[PDB]
């Protein structure tokens, strides 16, 4: 699935992660836009060769289980393939791990890269939420 900008706001919302260790609503959103560009389905190899899936790119090398990662963990106790689905709980649930685990939403290099420090509220305008 490729969700609309209110659409996802509203699915990120509905499920816990506005305000989540502090980041608003625009934080998610413009993470996820730079990540996966709001697609479920978004796939991308490291050169490490783990594997970031889904909407917020979570990583193979130490948050769910793609079964080709050697070396790698499964901290969310997830095979990484429920991190594509159209319901993004999987992924919501995933992300507070990682957004908890000390460096904030860092973690997310294009989060560093492009949505820190920005306007993020301007992923929310004139969304109903
Ligand atoms: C295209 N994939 C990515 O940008 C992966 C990012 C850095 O990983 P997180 O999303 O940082 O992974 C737990």
């Amino acid at each position: 699935k490729v969700f609309g900008r209110c659409e996802l706001a509203a699915a990120m919302k509905r499920h816990g992660l506005d305000n989540y260790r502090g980041y608003s609503l625009g934080n998610w959103v413009c993470a996820a836009k730079f990540e996966s560009n709001f697609n479920t389905q978004a796939t991308n190899r490291n050169t490490d060769g783990s594997t970031d899936y889904g909407i917020l790119q979570i990583n193979s090398r130490w948050w769910c289980n793609d079964g080709r990662t050697p070396g790698s963990r499964n901290l969310c106790n997830i095979p990484c393939s429920a991190l594509l689905s159209s319901d993004i709980t999987a992924s919501v649930n995933c992300a507070k791990k990682i957004v908890s685990d000390g460096n904030g939403m860092n973690a997310w290099v294009a989060w560093r890269n492009r949505c820190k420090g920005t306007d993020v509220q301007a992923w929310i305008r004139g969304c109903r939420l």
